[PDB]
């Protein structure tokens, strides 16, 4: 392959493990939405299914559909809806809708009505964030709607969920705020009539790090994929399963003072070889990187050289060589054997890993290792 | 009914390609469509630009080659990256033409065509200053005592010299006069070993558009033929972007002065407001860093976005004015700017990057669609 971004399966199921001692009784509902964070949806869901996860989290109908098409069977919820969606075929492959207004809830039931098929309700309620979720002088008309509707068994009154305001930060007040408003919010069902079968607020970094604001079920992604909740605290226990990687093109020499790439923003200052990797910005190698990253190859940390380009970057291999066209270059995994991390590159680019790894793409081909 | 799209307009592309093609004076054009057409979609640009004359394409790899291929696509096409080891065998088959950047490379091309007895037409290019990949001068007369043997029993036909520019965006530096010097020396050298390419090409859309003086036979633009400027400073250079961003909005909300949005609460509202909803992210092209900076136009209005954005949604700012936002309606991200919407270049500027990323980023939940010319 030119190029791949291989997904290790082993470390997906540790992972998951390590997720479900961090959540004690709770049952794990593993988040798997934008195609597993880059991942893939599918072949991390089978292996969290496997690993003890209890139900999966998509952001779309869409996404849960691809996993029923996939022959995934387990409990899948969708929690993001367009304006004018028809919640007849999600009815109809028994995946379960998040409503986050009374005008959605009201667009469910006639979907119920039309194909016969009662709904799996999520309430999705807004405890911070200021997104979708239903707010608090919202919420008793929906209950009274959602009572109504489980009185006439149109629905089923499985789930309410809200969600964090920091991703990363669980000794902010902010998350002890959340959570009692979400006991607040439970406390207006009671008053209202209405049992949910199971509230969940927790993220990957409630899960790991707030045990004491955990309810029924957690709902950790990123930390699924390995990547820290907490970058401050190291990798708390979790391995990083994606590891992009790319062969070696091109083994080039080069004379002291001429310049490489574009711009000739980089000019050698010393007679070196440098290596080409036939992939760029397009395939996701963030073009902000040029110049900073450094890539293994060999066990030697080799760094980019000039810009990046559209398909193609260079690093420098230095002063008789160790490289030879066609070895492997890796670019980000979990750190294993001194390559950079999701982490190094969202610490050069300005950003969170979560962006890392829903950027490859292109000629960087998705692959599986097996656990 | 999509949630969010990337609309390529056939017709932008048509007056680029026929922009370009006056600009290129006496000589032909090839289209440049790797990386998908710069995320506009190959194969649709490139029946386009063949229809508003474009002469051939160029992609980086076979692989692309043959997707074209695959596509109904029977024009010229040539690729010029590839892989060591790589069997050319497919890309002869196909009809693809293979420009050779080592000896090496020519080798493993003449090993393919032995074993598949069909006449590989060969572009060689050549290093002028890029220093990336290429032929350099000390390599160019074996290259040439090779190819000569090798047209002499049709193993080849050696069709065309290529060199491409160091600077992408800037026609007036001197390092073009140099170039297309070192260029015309290749080509000079060639004359002089009797070894006649039928063409040559050095001019990306830079050079094409703004040193028509520095033009051989073909120019090889691609940038431009998205309409995207290749020389940013020099505006819009008579070009028509031909791709639009937008999106559904998905959920219009009030919200209370000194409520945060969104994570971290980075942005805290300082009056009452009406928000909307965008249902893309960062995963979906939307760059993360984008946050906080970026506007979209929404019914003819820019509506700043707040708070951080996030996988696969981010909010923006209506303002407290009378609303005139529904959910359903369509915010446009980025576009040619006809409507007052931004630019893939206001993108570039706000996250310190080139249009052409910009355009090879929109992805995931923006669906690819088009419109005719
Ligand atoms: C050999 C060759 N010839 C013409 C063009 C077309 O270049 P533009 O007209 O400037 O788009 C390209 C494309 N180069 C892309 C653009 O971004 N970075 C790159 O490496 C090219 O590789
Ligand atoms: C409703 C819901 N529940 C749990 C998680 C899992 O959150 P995490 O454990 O932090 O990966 C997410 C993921 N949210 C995001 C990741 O990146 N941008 C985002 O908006 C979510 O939307
Ligand atoms: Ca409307
Ligand atoms: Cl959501
Ligand atoms: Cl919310
Ligand atoms: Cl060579």
């Amino acid at each position: 392959l030119l190029a791949e971004a291989m997904v290790d399966l082993g470390a997906i199921e540790h992972n998951v493990r390590v997720l479900r001692e961090h959540a004690g009784h709770a049952q794990l509902m593993a988040v798997v939405k934008a195609d597993g964070y880059g991942h893939g949806a599918t072949r991390v869901a089978q292996t969290a299914l496997g690993a003890g996860a209890a139900e999966l989290g998509v952001a779309t109908v869409d996404e849960a559909l691809a996993l029923r098409a996939d022959g995934i069977t387990a409990p899948v919820l969708a929690w993001l809806h367009p304006p004018g969606i028809d919640f007849g075929p999600a009815l109809l492959a028994d995946v379960q809708v998040a409503v986050s207004s009374l005008r959605q809830l009201d667009e469910l039931l006639h979907a119920v009505r039309r194909t016969g098929r009662t709904a799996t309700v999520t309430v999705k309620v807004d405890t911070g964030l200021n997104r979708n979720g239903v707010g608090p002088a919202q919420f008793p008309a929906m209950l009274t709607a959602l009572r109504q509707a489980m009185a006439e068994d149109a629905v089923r009154l499985r789930g309410l969920m809200s969600h964090m305001v920091y991703a990363d930060k669980p000794d902010d007040s902010i998350n002890d705020v959340q959570a009692q408003r979400f006991t607040a919010f439970l406390a207006q069902a009671r008053e209202q009539g209405v049992r949910f079968e199971v509230a969940h607020l927790s993220n990957s970094s409630a899960t790991m790090a707030r045990p004491d604001l955990t309810f029924d079920l957690v709902r950790p992604g990123i930390a699924v994929y390995g990547l820290s909740p907490v970058p401050a605290l190291g990798d708390m226990g979790l391995v990083p399963a994606m590891t992009v990687k790319c062969a070696v093109a091109l083994v080039k020499s080069i004379r002291a003072g001429e310049g490489v790439s574009y711009g000739h923003t980089w000019i050698a200052p010393r007679d070196t070889n440098l290596a080409l990797l036939p992939i760029g910005y397009a395939d996701g190698v963030f073009r902000s990187l040029g110049g900073r990253l450094e890539v293994l190859i060999n066990g030697r940390r080799c760094p980019g050289v000039g810009r990046i380009c559209m398909d193609q970057f260079m690093v420098d291999l230095g002063p008789p060589l160790d490289v030879a066209e066609g070895d492997e270059a890796i670019l980000f995994g979990p750190g294993i054997r001194g390559e950079p991390t999701a982490q190094d590159w969202a610490d050069l680019v300005g950003t969170i890993h979560y962006e890392v790894v829903t950027s490859p793409r292109g000629r960087i081909t998705r692959t599986y290792r097996e656990a």
